[PDB]
């Protein structure tokens, strides 16, 4: 059990309002029923809790999208998730994700993350791009990392500079990457706990 998966578990349980044991059971049931990875199974459970629908409907609509557009399951699930957060149809979420790809030269995956981040911030797309591009240039991070920093600052209710400060203090305290430090911070905020506590549980959970 990876630290990323363990953190993903804590977070999904929180999103679901269950204990982690119950979340895990639910995720292992799906994994077997679909022959998917644990990572995928948790993504499906996350999307149902963000859709405010059933695990079963999420799955149903995802495979419909998979077959319809020929995308991966992950991609189908982000699309469903972005459309929900945008309040739009998936046809419309896909149209905007393509107009962003063209407008910037980025992948579908990246377009969709931008759209989601703008939605979460309640900012325009153009303004989210501006903020992400500025971090990209100030710290030499990838686009995706710039976007993770944006969300986490929001989640915390602090500035991206203080988000960055803390994440770097974690890379240092624990010897993890920047991505992992951002996940841990996202996860402690979501759980409403200190990062020490989140990590302790994550390590504690890493006997699954």
């Amino acid at each position: 059990v990876s630290l990323e998966q363990a953190l993903k578990i804590l977070k999904v349980a929180a999103e679901l309002g269950t204990t982690v044991e119950e979340a895990v059971k639910r995720a292992l049931k799906l994994k077997t029923k679909l022959g998917v990875s644990l990572e995928q199974a948790l993504k499906i459970l996350e999307v149902a809790a963000e859709l405010g629908t059933t695990v079963e409907e999420a799955v149903k609509r995802a495979l419909k999208l998979k077959t319809k557009l020929g995308v991966s399951l992950e991609q189908a699930l982000k699309i469903l998730e972005v459309a929900a957060k945008l309040g739009t149809t998936v046809e419309e979420a896909v149209k905007r994700a393509l107009k962003l790809k063209t407008k910037l030269g980025v992948s579908l995956e990246q377009a969709l993350k931008i759209l989601k981040v703008a939605a979460e911030l309640g900012t325009t797309v153009e303004e989210a791009v501006k903020r992400a591009l500025k971090l990209k240039t100030k710290l030499g991070v990838s686009l995706e990392q710039a976007l993770k920093i944006l969300e986490v600052a929001a989640e915390l209710g602090t500035t991206v500079e203080e988000a960055v400060k803390r994440a770097l203090k974690l890379k240092t305290k624990l010897g993890v990457s920047l991505e992992q430090a951002l996940k841990i911070l996202e996860v402690a905020a979501k759980l409403g706990t200190t990062v020490e506590e989140a990590v302790k549980r994550a390590l504690k959970l890493k006997t699954k």
